[PDB]
């Protein structure tokens, strides 16, 4: 099955998933000089006050914190988006070294990690139907750099010991994702895809310009997770990022001058 190794990594994915070579694949390099300010972009609205987390899961590629999305609680609206998108989960991508790990890049710069807050367009009724639509998902991407600790991340870091291996989960209630957000909501936006198989072209990407800082110890704990299941040979969960893909016939728009 697909993964991030030499024999099953991103350069192999197109064999099982030919859309890997499609017209709106993600991630991309954000060329800041070529991105254009768009006055038509409505204000961006991140409303997470009623977010209800449930569980944290090692999914074999990364780890994810899942939310109760059976009601309109935590939602993303505005910006480039038409309608309302509901938060279902967040997860991260990260490196084996601080100098790599992000999926998007900014003028070719790679960050240590990238947080993805995944939301689905409520007009499609549930997540599985939404991923079949060109405007089905909105993913808010946030870069992580290594510096000061992010206090709001520590509760996540400390439960990772309980989900070391693939398929392990743990209860994870009352976690507030507002503690993972930078000060500014200035962003770049473009139409793209999921960055793992099945690589569906269903995502409006909204990538924040301002990174959050996390500590070396916090990201080190990400790197102690395992891709493997319990009782299997240990494979450290690191470098679970897809590299930048061709921009093709797309323009990246900026929310800011
Ligand atoms: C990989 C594409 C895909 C993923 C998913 C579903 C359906 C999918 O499309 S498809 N075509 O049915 O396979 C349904 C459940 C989803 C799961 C992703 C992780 C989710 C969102 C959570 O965190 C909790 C609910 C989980
Ligand atoms: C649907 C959003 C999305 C979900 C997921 C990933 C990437 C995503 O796209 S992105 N990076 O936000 O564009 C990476 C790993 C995925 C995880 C969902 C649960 C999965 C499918 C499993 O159970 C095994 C693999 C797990
Ligand atoms: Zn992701």
């Amino acid at each position: 099955h697909w993964g991030y190794g030499k024999h099953n990594g991103p350069e192999h994915w197109h064999k099982d998933f030919p859309i890997a070579k499609g017209e709106r694949q993600s991630p991309v390099d954000i060329d800041t000089h070529t991105a254009k300010y768009d006055p038509s972009l409505k204000p961006l609205s991140v409303s997470y006050d009623q977010a209800t987390s449930l569980r944290i899961l090692n999914n074999g590629h990364s780890f994810q914190v899942e939310f109760d999305d059976s009601q309109d609680k935590a939602v993303l609206k505005g910006g480039p988006l038409d309608g309302t998108y509901r938060l279902i989960q967040f997860h991260f991508h990260w490196g084996s070294l601080d100098g790599q790990g992000s999926e998007h890049t900014v003028d070719k710069k790679k960050y240590a990690a990238e947080l993805h807050l995944v939301h689905w367009n409520t007009k499609y009724g549930d997540f599985g139907k939404a991923v079949q639509q060109p405007d089905g998902l909105a993913v808010l991407g946030i870069f992580l750099k290594v510096g000061s600790a992010k206090p709001g991340l520590q509760k996540v870091v400390d439960v990772l010991d309980s989900i070391k291996t693939k398929g392990k989960s743990a209860d994870f209630t009352n976690f507030d994702p507002r503690g993972l957000l930078p000060e500014s909501l200035d962003y770049w936006t473009y139409p793209g895809s999921l960055t793992t198989p099945p690589l569906l072209e269903c995502v409006t990407w909204i990538v924040l310009k301002e990174p959050i800082s996390v500590s070396s110890e916090q990201v080190l704990k990400f790197r102690k997770l395992n891709f493997n299941g319990e009782g299997e040979p240990e494979e450290l969960m690191v470098d679970n990022w897809r590299p930048a893909q061709p921009l093709k016939n797309r323009q990246i728009k900026a929310s800011f001058k």
